[PDB]
């Protein structure tokens, strides 16, 4: 079934800005804290690991699924699906976890906003940032390499497990359990920031800039975790068709979203984008 290119050409002129504006604005928010030194801590280096994570993304995973999307089948080989359905699970679980462990460090930030410094440093942060990484990528390729679905026959034909025993565990380590360690410590912020100076208000600013940027992620995301497990126990009630091409599409574009939150949210952000611009 070949689609008329004339028809697609909208979409894919449309893949393509989207895919070429979350890559130029994640490069900015990396070249904004790397050219500045009066921007650098390990809440800014958490920043720049979700930026890498989004780079990831719109650099070896968008590109492909645009691809396989606008044409409708898998042109590559076996392999190469495989390796690009597991970066995809990787860089979205690598997202998340940074989500997660920027939770925490603005959770201690803003605890203990003059002690801060004392309970993580340049030399803690990285340690728990490595972990994080190497948990993301034991709990991706895990799922696909202890629970892959036999290898179909055609190589165009290459889609996600629908097995309900991968995609549970999957989707709950990947998003649900991440997700729980980031709404209490955002839950335990916002209490915190309610009931309770420089650096204090500093904290908060950033607290309620990383705030933005879960929200937009969780908000964005939660409509794919919640139907994909929905389907899998209910067969009966699985969407159309253009209900998983959307829910796909919006959990792409909050990476690709995600770089403008900062100049829009934080002004010390701002600066720094106007500067390398
Ligand atoms: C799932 C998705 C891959 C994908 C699949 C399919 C596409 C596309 C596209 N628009 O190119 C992309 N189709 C295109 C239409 C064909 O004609 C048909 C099927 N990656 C997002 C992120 O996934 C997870 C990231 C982290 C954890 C769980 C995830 O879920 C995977 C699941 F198996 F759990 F659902």
């Amino acid at each position: 079934a070949p689609v008329n290119i004339s028809k697609a050409i909208l979409l894919g002129v449309i893949l393509g800005g989207l895919i070429l504006f979350g890559v130029l604005g994640n490069i900015l928010v990396i070249l904004s804290v790397a050219c500045h030194r009066h921007l650098h801590s390990v809440t800014h280096y958490y920043i720049v690991n979700l930026a890498v994570a989004d780079l990831l993304l719109t650099s070896t995973v968008l590109p492909f699924s645009a691809i396989f999307e606008v044409l409708g089948y898998w042109a590559f080989g076996r392999v190469f699906c495989n390796i690009w359905a597991a970066v995809d699970v990787l860089c979205c679980t690598a997202s998340i976890m940074g989500l997660c462990i920027i939770s925490i460090d603005r959770y201690i930030g803003v605890s203990y906003p003059l002690r801060y410094p004392t309970i993580v440093t340049q030399r803690r942060g990285l340690m728990a940032l490595l972990c994080v990484w190497a948990l993301s990528l034991v709990i991706s390729i895990g799922p696909l390499f202890g629970w892959r679905q036999p290898a179909p026959e055609d190589e165009t034909i290459c889609q996600i497990n629908e097995e309900p025993g991968y995609v549970l565990f999957s989707a709950l380590g990947s998003f649900y359990l991440p997700l729980a360690i980031i709404l209490v410590m955002y839950c335990r912020v916002y209490v915190v920031a309610k009931r309770e100076l420089l650096k204090f208000s500093r904290e908060k600013k950033a607290a309620k800039t990383l705030g933005i940027v879960v929200g937009c992620f969780v908000l964005c995301w939660l409509p794919f975790f919640l139907v994909m497990p929905i389907g899998s126990f209910f067969p009966d009630f699985k969407p159309s068709e253009t209900v998983f091409k959307i829910v796909f599409w919006l959990g792409y574009l909050n990476s690709c979203i995600n770089p403008i939150i900062y100049p829009c949210s934080s002004q010390e952000f701002k600066k720094a984008f106007q500067n390398v611009l």
